[PDB]
């Protein structure tokens, strides 16, 4: 479309690159191939409650005991390093499930499709990292 | 097949059970879905420089370096463990790649396609220790 506009422009003819075609140019960029972008939003306590079931696979104690600065200390060094955090192997309740598996397909369709991922009941810095950290490790 | 050799033996219809019938029930039993079941075999030292790339990457030291049994001894708390131990961020050698994809394929096929893995130039427990290892870290 923009190879067409440039054409048009370039023998004179940019009153009729000005009309349908603008138009037309301006709706894609604007609405682009999704018209809208899907925001995400889920309380904390329920990022809470995953990364318990984690740390309480693993035998580090339990997310949900730490201080906000215990927690921000372990997620900090978690997003600092190399190892991928769990596997098939975790005991997961349905909710538990149903908050991974809207990572994984988040992660299996294109960025153009999303906006934001929001989280209700937000109180400190724990509960973005908390996300942030889902979200890597939900590739 | 084994319903219509009851079936038979039951209305006094043995030789007739075994005939067509038994020959092609011990051809099933010998020769499964596959014919053969195929054996995989690679050398020790191409499982090692994986896993020295893995614990390079990590920042615990190379695995080449360790004695037989430092080796023993973290290929076996990483076995007693619950948290997988690489993803996609790793660098991998063309050689390394050939390594791991080998060992998703395994993953990707029935059992009753193979027979044993076989480590060539095995001198050692932590040989084993380390294919036991990346077939598990494989899924």
């Amino acid at each position: 479309l923009e190879l067409c506009y440039r054409s048009l422009c370039s023998c004179g003819d940019r009153p009729i690159a000005d009309g349908s075609l603008l138009d037309f140019l301006r709706q894609v960029s604007t609405f682009g191939l999704s018209l809208v972008r899907l925001d995400i939003r889920q309380e904390s306590d329920r990022h809470t409650d995953v990364l318990d079931a984690i740390t309480t696979h693993l035998d580090i104690g339990s997310y949900r005991e730490w201080s906000e600065e215990r927690r921000q200390e372990w997620l900090l060094s978690e997003l600092s390093g190399k190892r991928p955090l769990f596997g098939s192997d975790l005991p997961k309740t349905e909710e538990i499930a149903d908050v991974l598996d809207t990572f994984h397909v988040i992660a299996e369709l294109p960025a153009d499709s999303f906006g934001a991922y929001i989280i209700s009941m937000a109180t400190a810095p724990s509960d973005v990292l908390a996300v942030e950290l889902l979200q890597r490790e939900c590739r």
